[PDB]
Protein backbone atom coordinates (compact mmCIF):
# COMPACT_ATOMS: atom_id res chain seq x y z
CA UNK A 1 0.00 0.00 0.00
CA UNK A 2 2.19 2.74 -0.97
CA UNK A 3 1.19 4.72 -4.78
CA UNK A 4 3.31 7.40 -5.54
CA UNK A 5 3.29 9.81 -8.08
CA UNK A 6 6.15 10.67 -10.39
CA UNK A 7 6.52 14.26 -9.22
CA UNK A 8 5.85 14.44 -5.18
CA UNK A 9 6.81 17.72 -4.30
CA UNK A 10 8.35 18.79 -0.65
CA UNK A 11 5.74 20.25 1.61
CA UNK A 12 8.39 21.22 4.34
CA UNK A 13 11.95 21.84 5.13
CA UNK A 14 13.81 21.44 8.91
CA UNK A 15 16.73 23.47 9.83
CA UNK A 16 18.70 23.92 12.88
CA UNK A 17 15.30 24.11 14.77
CA UNK A 18 12.76 25.97 11.90
CA UNK A 19 10.08 24.54 10.08
CA UNK A 20 10.40 25.61 6.39
CA UNK A 21 7.10 25.29 3.65
CA UNK A 22 6.54 26.67 0.70
CA UNK A 23 4.82 30.36 0.51
CA UNK A 24 1.02 29.65 -1.21
CA UNK A 25 -1.51 32.04 -2.24
CA UNK A 26 -3.63 29.89 -0.02
CA UNK A 27 -0.97 30.88 3.03
CA UNK A 28 -0.23 34.70 1.25
CA UNK A 29 -3.97 35.35 1.59
CA UNK A 30 -4.67 33.78 5.51
CA UNK A 31 -1.77 35.71 6.94
CA UNK A 32 -2.10 38.67 4.43
CA UNK A 33 1.20 38.94 3.29
CA UNK A 34 1.63 40.49 -0.26
CA UNK A 35 1.16 38.19 -3.04
CA UNK A 36 4.11 39.44 -5.20
CA UNK A 37 6.72 38.17 -1.94
CA UNK A 38 8.94 35.20 -2.85
CA UNK A 39 10.42 33.03 -0.34
CA UNK A 40 9.51 30.42 2.59
CA UNK A 41 7.48 30.82 5.08
CA UNK A 42 8.83 30.08 8.32
CA UNK A 43 5.83 28.47 10.57
CA UNK A 44 8.09 26.62 13.71
CA UNK A 45 10.97 28.19 15.98
CA UNK A 46 12.79 26.36 18.26
CA UNK A 47 16.40 26.03 19.33
CA UNK A 48 18.93 27.83 16.83
CA UNK A 49 16.37 29.39 14.47
CA UNK A 50 14.52 30.70 17.55
CA UNK A 51 17.72 31.79 18.77
CA UNK A 52 19.15 33.51 16.10
CA UNK A 53 15.79 35.98 16.09
CA UNK A 54 13.93 33.97 14.14
CA UNK A 55 10.24 34.18 14.62
CA UNK A 56 6.95 32.27 13.84
CA UNK A 57 5.05 34.11 10.49
CA UNK A 58 8.39 34.76 8.97
CA UNK A 59 9.23 34.39 5.30
CA UNK A 60 13.13 33.24 4.54
CA UNK A 61 13.71 35.50 1.35
CA UNK A 62 17.52 34.38 1.55
CA UNK A 63 20.64 32.57 3.24
CA UNK A 64 24.46 34.48 2.44
CA UNK A 65 22.51 36.70 0.30
CA UNK A 66 21.26 33.44 -2.16
CA UNK A 67 17.69 34.11 -2.63
CA UNK A 68 15.61 31.50 -1.96
CA UNK A 69 12.27 30.91 -3.24
CA UNK A 70 11.53 27.11 -3.16
CA UNK A 71 12.04 24.45 -1.32
CA UNK A 72 14.48 22.51 -3.76
CA UNK A 73 16.47 25.77 -4.07
CA UNK A 74 16.29 25.99 -0.22
CA UNK A 75 18.08 22.60 0.59
CA UNK A 76 20.50 23.57 -3.09
CA UNK A 77 21.95 26.39 -0.34
CA UNK A 78 21.76 24.68 2.86
CA UNK A 79 24.22 21.70 0.95
CA UNK A 80 26.56 24.23 0.06
CA UNK A 81 27.29 26.09 3.54
CA UNK A 82 26.64 22.90 5.62
CA UNK A 83 29.90 22.72 6.92
CA UNK A 84 29.91 26.08 8.23
CA UNK A 85 28.74 27.31 11.77
CA UNK A 86 27.35 30.12 10.30
CA UNK A 87 25.10 31.73 7.35
CA UNK A 88 22.95 34.93 6.75
CA UNK A 89 19.62 35.30 7.29
CA UNK A 90 17.37 37.59 5.19
CA UNK A 91 14.20 37.54 5.95
CA UNK A 92 10.51 39.59 5.66
CA UNK A 93 8.86 40.66 8.76
CA UNK A 94 5.96 42.90 8.82
CA UNK A 95 6.98 44.71 6.05
CA UNK A 96 11.14 45.17 7.22
CA UNK A 97 13.66 43.43 5.90
CA UNK A 98 15.45 42.29 8.92
CA UNK A 99 19.14 39.92 8.92
CA UNK A 100 20.01 37.18 10.74
CA UNK A 101 22.73 35.21 11.80
CA UNK A 102 21.97 31.59 12.05
CA UNK A 103 24.76 29.39 14.27
CA UNK A 104 25.47 25.79 15.70
CA UNK A 105 28.96 25.03 17.59
CA UNK A 106 29.80 21.65 15.57
CA UNK A 107 28.40 22.59 11.97
CA UNK A 108 24.96 23.94 10.58
CA UNK A 109 24.28 20.63 8.49
CA UNK A 110 22.25 19.94 5.60
CA UNK A 111 18.11 20.81 6.12
CA UNK A 112 16.20 18.04 5.17
CA UNK A 113 13.16 17.57 3.33
CA UNK A 114 9.16 16.14 3.84
CA UNK A 115 6.57 15.64 1.40
CA UNK A 116 2.97 15.86 2.60
CA UNK A 117 2.07 12.49 4.76
CA UNK A 118 1.12 9.38 2.65
CA UNK A 119 -3.02 9.19 2.71
CA UNK A 120 -5.83 7.02 2.06
CA UNK A 121 -7.35 6.21 -1.09
CA UNK A 122 -10.80 7.16 0.67
CA UNK A 123 -9.35 10.19 2.95
CA UNK A 124 -10.91 13.41 3.56
CA UNK A 125 -9.48 16.52 2.31
CA UNK A 126 -8.81 18.69 5.83
CA UNK A 127 -7.81 21.89 3.72
CA UNK A 128 -8.65 24.18 0.48
CA UNK A 129 -8.45 22.14 -3.11
CA UNK A 130 -4.70 22.64 -3.98
CA UNK A 131 -4.90 20.65 -7.25
CA UNK A 132 -4.88 16.77 -7.88
CA UNK A 133 -4.18 14.64 -5.04
CA UNK A 134 -1.04 12.33 -6.37
CA UNK A 135 0.60 15.75 -6.55
CA UNK A 136 1.23 16.05 -2.94
CA UNK A 137 0.36 12.56 -1.39
CA UNK A 138 1.24 9.20 -1.86
CA UNK A 139 -1.75 6.73 -1.97
CA UNK A 140 -1.80 3.65 0.21
CA UNK A 141 -1.61 2.40 3.75
CA UNK A 142 2.40 2.03 4.70
CA UNK A 143 4.46 5.14 5.71
CA UNK A 144 1.62 3.99 8.28
CA UNK A 145 1.96 3.83 11.96
CA UNK A 146 -1.97 3.70 12.02
CA UNK A 147 -3.80 3.44 14.43
CA UNK A 148 -2.41 6.94 14.99
CA UNK A 149 -0.54 6.40 18.60
CA UNK A 150 -2.37 9.53 19.84
CA UNK A 151 -5.76 8.36 19.01
CA UNK A 152 -4.97 5.05 21.79
CA UNK A 153 -5.95 5.10 25.22
CA UNK A 154 -4.43 3.54 28.09
CA UNK A 155 -5.83 1.93 30.66
CA UNK A 156 -4.83 3.85 33.58
CA UNK A 157 -3.64 0.64 35.32
CA UNK A 158 -3.92 -1.34 38.68
CA UNK A 159 -3.29 0.58 42.08
CA UNK A 160 -2.83 -0.95 45.58
CA UNK A 161 -5.43 0.00 48.26
CA UNK A 162 -4.87 3.06 49.77
CA UNK A 163 -2.15 4.04 46.79
CA UNK A 164 -1.17 7.86 46.70
CA UNK A 165 -2.91 9.89 44.24
CA UNK A 166 -0.87 11.84 41.78
CA UNK A 167 -3.57 13.77 39.72
CA UNK A 168 -6.26 15.38 40.62
CA UNK A 169 -9.72 14.33 42.52
CA UNK A 170 -11.17 12.54 39.15
CA UNK A 171 -14.20 10.86 41.25
CA UNK A 172 -14.37 6.99 42.52
CA UNK A 173 -10.79 5.31 42.15
CA UNK A 174 -12.92 2.20 41.53
CA UNK A 175 -14.05 4.20 38.08
CA UNK A 176 -10.67 3.67 36.04
CA UNK A 177 -8.61 1.52 38.03
CA UNK A 178 -8.56 -2.40 38.94
CA UNK A 179 -7.90 -2.24 42.91
CA UNK A 180 -5.88 -4.52 44.44
CA UNK A 181 -7.95 -6.13 47.47
CA UNK B 1 6.51 35.64 25.33
CA UNK B 2 9.14 33.06 25.23
CA UNK B 3 10.16 31.19 28.93
CA UNK B 4 12.49 28.63 27.65
CA UNK B 5 13.72 25.62 30.49
CA UNK B 6 16.98 25.20 30.94
CA UNK B 7 16.99 21.73 29.45
CA UNK B 8 14.20 21.42 26.94
CA UNK B 9 14.75 18.03 25.31
CA UNK B 10 14.11 17.12 21.16
CA UNK B 11 10.59 15.96 20.57
CA UNK B 12 11.83 14.83 16.90
CA UNK B 13 14.64 14.15 14.08
CA UNK B 14 14.36 14.75 10.59
CA UNK B 15 16.88 12.64 8.49
CA UNK B 16 16.30 11.58 4.52
CA UNK B 17 12.81 11.02 4.55
CA UNK B 18 12.21 9.69 8.22
CA UNK B 19 10.58 11.71 11.15
CA UNK B 20 12.12 10.05 14.32
CA UNK B 21 11.31 10.38 18.06
CA UNK B 22 12.29 8.66 21.23
CA UNK B 23 10.73 5.32 21.69
CA UNK B 24 9.15 6.03 24.95
CA UNK B 25 6.74 3.82 27.29
CA UNK B 26 3.48 6.14 26.62
CA UNK B 27 4.77 4.68 22.86
CA UNK B 28 5.97 1.51 23.67
CA UNK B 29 2.62 0.42 25.21
CA UNK B 30 0.67 1.84 22.80
CA UNK B 31 2.61 -0.09 19.83
CA UNK B 32 2.16 -2.91 21.90
CA UNK B 33 6.24 -3.10 21.48
CA UNK B 34 8.58 -4.95 24.39
CA UNK B 35 9.52 -2.85 26.96
CA UNK B 36 13.29 -3.41 26.70
CA UNK B 37 13.73 -2.52 23.59
CA UNK B 38 15.77 0.73 23.15
CA UNK B 39 16.35 2.87 20.00
CA UNK B 40 13.98 5.41 18.01
CA UNK B 41 10.47 5.01 16.65
CA UNK B 42 10.02 5.63 12.98
CA UNK B 43 6.43 7.13 12.66
CA UNK B 44 6.79 9.11 9.20
CA UNK B 45 9.04 8.22 6.43
CA UNK B 46 9.03 9.34 2.73
CA UNK B 47 11.21 10.09 0.15
CA UNK B 48 14.32 8.76 0.22
CA UNK B 49 14.14 6.99 3.58
CA UNK B 50 11.02 5.08 2.49
CA UNK B 51 12.65 4.02 -0.67
CA UNK B 52 15.31 2.42 1.30
CA UNK B 53 12.77 -0.30 2.78
CA UNK B 54 12.18 1.76 5.71
CA UNK B 55 8.34 1.39 6.80
CA UNK B 56 6.44 3.70 9.78
CA UNK B 57 6.34 1.98 13.09
CA UNK B 58 10.11 0.62 12.76
CA UNK B 59 12.66 1.31 15.77
CA UNK B 60 15.89 2.56 14.85
CA UNK B 61 18.18 0.35 16.95
CA UNK B 62 21.55 1.76 14.72
CA UNK B 63 23.40 3.44 11.75
CA UNK B 64 26.62 2.03 10.36
CA UNK B 65 26.64 -0.33 13.46
CA UNK B 66 26.28 2.14 16.14
CA UNK B 67 23.46 2.24 18.74
CA UNK B 68 21.47 4.91 19.00
CA UNK B 69 18.82 5.07 21.86
CA UNK B 70 18.39 8.82 21.81
CA UNK B 71 17.93 11.72 19.55
CA UNK B 72 21.32 13.65 21.31
CA UNK B 73 22.82 9.96 20.01
CA UNK B 74 21.19 9.81 16.69
CA UNK B 75 22.61 13.61 15.41
CA UNK B 76 25.98 12.95 16.80
CA UNK B 77 25.97 9.48 14.66
CA UNK B 78 24.42 11.47 11.58
CA UNK B 79 27.54 14.19 11.62
CA UNK B 80 30.15 11.40 11.57
CA UNK B 81 28.40 10.06 8.47
CA UNK B 82 26.67 13.30 7.52
CA UNK B 83 29.41 13.74 4.11
CA UNK B 84 28.64 9.68 2.70
CA UNK B 85 26.20 9.05 0.25
CA UNK B 86 25.37 5.33 1.98
CA UNK B 87 24.50 4.44 5.93
CA UNK B 88 23.60 1.24 7.30
CA UNK B 89 20.48 1.13 9.37
CA UNK B 90 19.33 -1.60 11.58
CA UNK B 91 15.95 -1.84 12.45
CA UNK B 92 13.43 -3.31 14.50
CA UNK B 93 10.18 -4.73 12.86
CA UNK B 94 7.53 -7.43 13.92
CA UNK B 95 11.00 -9.14 16.19
CA UNK B 96 13.08 -9.31 13.48
CA UNK B 97 16.34 -7.07 13.09
CA UNK B 98 16.12 -5.95 9.47
CA UNK B 99 19.05 -4.15 7.71
CA UNK B 100 18.44 -1.66 5.31
CA UNK B 101 20.58 0.60 3.47
CA UNK B 102 19.50 4.66 2.74
CA UNK B 103 21.09 6.55 -0.13
CA UNK B 104 21.01 10.25 -1.54
CA UNK B 105 23.10 11.14 -4.29
CA UNK B 106 24.54 14.39 -3.50
CA UNK B 107 25.16 13.23 0.52
CA UNK B 108 23.09 12.07 3.34
CA UNK B 109 23.56 15.21 5.67
CA UNK B 110 22.81 16.06 9.05
CA UNK B 111 19.28 14.83 11.18
CA UNK B 112 17.98 18.24 12.20
CA UNK B 113 16.28 17.96 15.29
CA UNK B 114 13.32 19.36 17.15
CA UNK B 115 11.56 20.34 20.34
CA UNK B 116 8.03 20.14 21.67
CA UNK B 117 6.14 23.78 20.07
CA UNK B 118 6.03 26.56 22.26
CA UNK B 119 2.48 26.29 24.64
CA UNK B 120 0.30 29.21 25.83
CA UNK B 121 0.40 28.98 29.88
CA UNK B 122 -3.43 28.29 29.78
CA UNK B 123 -3.00 25.52 27.17
CA UNK B 124 -4.51 22.41 27.18
CA UNK B 125 -2.33 18.47 27.34
CA UNK B 126 -3.50 16.32 24.17
CA UNK B 127 -1.88 14.03 25.47
CA UNK B 128 -1.22 11.81 28.98
CA UNK B 129 0.71 13.16 31.48
CA UNK B 130 4.87 12.94 30.76
CA UNK B 131 5.99 15.12 33.74
CA UNK B 132 6.86 19.06 34.29
CA UNK B 133 5.35 21.03 31.22
CA UNK B 134 8.36 23.41 30.96
CA UNK B 135 10.82 19.86 30.37
CA UNK B 136 9.32 19.25 26.82
CA UNK B 137 7.75 22.79 26.15
CA UNK B 138 8.52 25.95 25.59
CA UNK B 139 5.91 28.47 27.10
CA UNK B 140 5.15 31.57 25.94
CA UNK B 141 3.21 33.37 22.66
CA UNK B 142 6.23 33.41 20.02
CA UNK B 143 7.62 30.78 17.94
CA UNK B 144 3.74 31.05 17.05
CA UNK B 145 2.02 31.37 13.98
CA UNK B 146 -1.19 31.97 15.50
CA UNK B 147 -4.11 31.75 14.66
CA UNK B 148 -2.63 28.70 13.38
CA UNK B 149 -3.33 29.40 9.14
CA UNK B 150 -5.37 26.19 9.12
CA UNK B 151 -7.98 27.52 10.94
CA UNK B 152 -8.44 30.91 8.79
CA UNK B 153 -11.19 30.69 6.77
CA UNK B 154 -11.44 32.13 3.06
CA UNK B 155 -14.27 34.18 1.43
CA UNK B 156 -14.87 32.01 -1.45
CA UNK B 157 -14.50 35.14 -3.25
CA UNK B 158 -16.53 36.74 -6.19
CA UNK B 159 -17.70 35.31 -9.61
CA UNK B 160 -18.55 36.61 -12.73
CA UNK B 161 -22.04 35.50 -13.78
CA UNK B 162 -21.87 32.18 -15.88
CA UNK B 163 -19.19 31.08 -14.28
CA UNK B 164 -17.75 27.61 -14.60
CA UNK B 165 -18.28 25.50 -11.56
CA UNK B 166 -14.65 23.97 -10.84
CA UNK B 167 -16.37 22.05 -7.95
CA UNK B 168 -19.31 20.17 -6.90
CA UNK B 169 -22.80 21.02 -6.56
CA UNK B 170 -22.55 22.64 -3.27
CA UNK B 171 -26.03 24.72 -3.52
CA UNK B 172 -26.97 28.19 -4.54
CA UNK B 173 -24.24 29.92 -6.48
CA UNK B 174 -25.17 33.45 -4.04
CA UNK B 175 -24.68 31.49 -0.52
CA UNK B 176 -21.23 31.46 -0.81
CA UNK B 177 -20.03 34.01 -3.32
CA UNK B 178 -20.75 37.66 -4.29
CA UNK B 179 -21.73 37.47 -7.82
CA UNK B 180 -20.99 40.16 -10.43
CA UNK B 181 -24.25 41.21 -12.10
C1 LIG C 1 -7.19 16.02 -2.92
C2 LIG C 1 -8.41 15.21 -3.31
C3 LIG C 1 -6.54 15.90 -1.60
C4 LIG C 1 -6.89 15.01 -0.50
C5 LIG C 1 -7.97 13.95 -0.38
C6 LIG C 1 -5.87 15.40 0.50
N1 LIG C 1 -5.01 16.37 0.10
FE1 LIG C 1 -3.50 17.26 1.24
N2 LIG C 1 -1.94 18.12 2.39
C7 LIG C 1 -0.89 18.84 1.97
C8 LIG C 1 0.03 19.38 2.99
C9 LIG C 1 1.27 20.19 2.79
C10 LIG C 1 -0.58 18.93 4.23
C11 LIG C 1 -0.15 19.19 5.66
C12 LIG C 1 -1.15 20.27 6.19
C13 LIG C 1 -1.06 21.69 5.58
O1 LIG C 1 0.00 22.37 5.63
O2 LIG C 1 -2.05 22.24 5.05
C14 LIG C 1 -1.79 18.18 3.73
C15 LIG C 1 -2.75 17.49 4.60
C16 LIG C 1 -3.73 16.45 4.19
C17 LIG C 1 -4.39 15.56 5.19
C18 LIG C 1 -4.10 15.50 6.67
C19 LIG C 1 -2.96 14.47 6.64
C20 LIG C 1 -2.53 14.05 8.02
O3 LIG C 1 -1.53 13.30 8.13
O4 LIG C 1 -3.21 14.47 8.98
C21 LIG C 1 -5.29 14.73 4.37
C22 LIG C 1 -6.23 13.63 4.81
C23 LIG C 1 -5.06 15.27 3.01
N3 LIG C 1 -4.16 16.25 2.94
C24 LIG C 1 -5.77 14.76 1.83
C25 LIG C 1 -0.69 19.04 0.54
C26 LIG C 1 -1.65 18.91 -0.56
C27 LIG C 1 -1.38 19.49 -1.86
C28 LIG C 1 -0.15 20.28 -2.14
C29 LIG C 1 -0.06 21.34 -3.27
C30 LIG C 1 -2.55 19.12 -2.68
C31 LIG C 1 -2.85 19.44 -4.11
C32 LIG C 1 -3.36 18.33 -1.70
N4 LIG C 1 -2.79 18.23 -0.47
C33 LIG C 1 -4.70 17.73 -1.99
C34 LIG C 1 -5.39 16.70 -1.16
C1 LIG D 1 1.94 19.64 31.13
C2 LIG D 1 1.06 20.43 32.09
C3 LIG D 1 1.84 19.76 29.67
C4 LIG D 1 0.97 20.65 28.89
C5 LIG D 1 -0.04 21.69 29.33
C6 LIG D 1 1.35 20.26 27.51
N1 LIG D 1 2.31 19.31 27.42
FE1 LIG D 1 3.06 18.43 25.67
N2 LIG D 1 3.84 17.59 23.90
C7 LIG D 1 4.97 16.89 23.74
C8 LIG D 1 5.26 16.36 22.38
C9 LIG D 1 6.45 15.56 21.94
C10 LIG D 1 4.10 16.80 21.62
C11 LIG D 1 3.76 16.53 20.16
C12 LIG D 1 2.65 15.44 20.20
C13 LIG D 1 3.05 14.02 20.68
O1 LIG D 1 3.95 13.35 20.11
O2 LIG D 1 2.47 13.46 21.64
C14 LIG D 1 3.30 17.53 22.67
C15 LIG D 1 2.03 18.21 22.40
C16 LIG D 1 1.37 19.23 23.24
C17 LIG D 1 0.29 20.11 22.71
C18 LIG D 1 -0.20 20.17 21.29
C19 LIG D 1 0.78 21.22 20.74
C20 LIG D 1 0.45 21.63 19.34
O3 LIG D 1 1.26 22.39 18.74
O4 LIG D 1 -0.61 21.20 18.84
C21 LIG D 1 -0.09 20.93 23.88
C22 LIG D 1 -1.14 22.01 23.97
C23 LIG D 1 0.79 20.40 24.94
N3 LIG D 1 1.63 19.43 24.54
C24 LIG D 1 0.76 20.90 26.31
C25 LIG D 1 5.87 16.70 24.87
C26 LIG D 1 5.58 16.81 26.30
C27 LIG D 1 6.47 16.24 27.29
C28 LIG D 1 7.69 15.47 26.92
C29 LIG D 1 8.35 14.42 27.84
C30 LIG D 1 5.87 16.60 28.59
C31 LIG D 1 6.33 16.28 29.97
C32 LIG D 1 4.67 17.37 28.15
N4 LIG D 1 4.54 17.48 26.80
C33 LIG D 1 3.65 17.96 29.07
C34 LIG D 1 2.62 18.98 28.70
C1 LIG E 1 -10.49 8.26 35.45
C2 LIG E 1 -11.78 9.11 35.39
C3 LIG E 1 -9.74 8.16 36.73
C4 LIG E 1 -10.20 8.31 38.10
C5 LIG E 1 -11.58 8.60 38.63
C6 LIG E 1 -8.94 8.08 38.85
N1 LIG E 1 -7.85 7.82 38.10
FE1 LIG E 1 -5.88 7.51 38.72
N2 LIG E 1 -5.21 7.55 36.70
C7 LIG E 1 -5.94 7.61 35.57
C8 LIG E 1 -5.17 7.64 34.30
C9 LIG E 1 -5.63 7.68 32.88
C10 LIG E 1 -3.78 7.60 34.74
C11 LIG E 1 -2.56 7.64 33.85
C12 LIG E 1 -1.74 8.92 34.13
C13 LIG E 1 -2.41 10.28 33.86
O1 LIG E 1 -2.14 10.95 32.81
O2 LIG E 1 -3.22 10.74 34.70
C14 LIG E 1 -3.93 7.55 36.22
C15 LIG E 1 -2.76 7.53 37.11
C16 LIG E 1 -2.76 7.14 38.53
C17 LIG E 1 -1.50 6.78 39.20
C18 LIG E 1 -0.12 6.72 38.58
C19 LIG E 1 -0.11 5.46 37.70
C20 LIG E 1 1.24 4.78 37.54
O3 LIG E 1 2.31 5.45 37.35
O4 LIG E 1 1.22 3.52 37.61
C21 LIG E 1 -1.95 6.44 40.57
C22 LIG E 1 -1.09 5.97 41.75
C23 LIG E 1 -3.44 6.68 40.50
N3 LIG E 1 -3.89 7.08 39.30
C24 LIG E 1 -4.39 6.50 41.62
C25 LIG E 1 -5.79 6.96 41.74
C26 LIG E 1 -6.53 6.98 43.02
C27 LIG E 1 -6.01 6.59 44.37
C28 LIG E 1 -7.85 7.49 42.59
C29 LIG E 1 -9.13 7.83 43.31
C30 LIG E 1 -9.22 8.39 44.79
C31 LIG E 1 -7.72 7.66 41.14
N4 LIG E 1 -6.52 7.34 40.68
C32 LIG E 1 -8.83 8.17 40.31
C33 LIG E 1 -7.42 7.63 35.63
C34 LIG E 1 -8.29 7.86 36.83
C1 LIG F 1 -20.25 27.23 -0.39
C2 LIG F 1 -21.32 26.36 0.31
C3 LIG F 1 -20.24 27.33 -1.87
C4 LIG F 1 -21.33 27.17 -2.83
C5 LIG F 1 -22.78 26.86 -2.60
C6 LIG F 1 -20.61 27.41 -4.11
N1 LIG F 1 -19.30 27.69 -4.00
FE1 LIG F 1 -17.91 28.02 -5.53
N2 LIG F 1 -16.32 28.00 -4.11
C7 LIG F 1 -16.39 27.93 -2.77
C8 LIG F 1 -15.08 27.92 -2.06
C9 LIG F 1 -14.77 27.87 -0.60
C10 LIG F 1 -14.10 27.97 -3.13
C11 LIG F 1 -12.60 27.95 -2.97
C12 LIG F 1 -12.01 26.68 -3.63
C13 LIG F 1 -12.44 25.31 -3.06
O1 LIG F 1 -11.67 24.65 -2.30
O2 LIG F 1 -13.56 24.84 -3.40
C14 LIG F 1 -14.97 28.02 -4.34
C15 LIG F 1 -14.40 28.05 -5.70
C16 LIG F 1 -15.12 28.43 -6.92
C17 LIG F 1 -14.37 28.81 -8.14
C18 LIG F 1 -12.87 28.88 -8.29
C19 LIG F 1 -12.44 30.15 -7.53
C20 LIG F 1 -11.20 30.85 -8.07
O3 LIG F 1 -10.17 30.19 -8.44
O4 LIG F 1 -11.26 32.10 -8.11
C21 LIG F 1 -15.45 29.14 -9.10
C22 LIG F 1 -15.31 29.61 -10.55
C23 LIG F 1 -16.71 28.88 -8.29
N3 LIG F 1 -16.49 28.48 -7.03
C24 LIG F 1 -18.09 29.04 -8.78
C25 LIG F 1 -19.35 28.56 -8.18
C26 LIG F 1 -20.64 28.53 -8.92
C27 LIG F 1 -20.87 28.92 -10.35
C28 LIG F 1 -21.56 28.00 -7.89
C29 LIG F 1 -23.02 27.65 -7.87
C30 LIG F 1 -23.83 27.08 -9.11
C31 LIG F 1 -20.72 27.84 -6.70
N4 LIG F 1 -19.45 28.17 -6.90
C32 LIG F 1 -21.25 27.32 -5.43
C33 LIG F 1 -17.69 27.90 -2.08
C34 LIG F 1 -19.05 27.64 -2.68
Amino acid sequence: GGFVAPNVQFSEAHWQGMEALPLSIELKRKLKLPLDLEGLLIDETSLNAAVSGLLAGDVLVAINGRKVKTLKKMQKETRRVQMDRRASLTVYRKGRLLTLTLSEEKNLGLAQVETAPMILPGDIMPHPYRGPCTQCHAIGTTGHITPDPDGIVLPPGPIRAGAKMPHRDRGPCAACHAIIQ
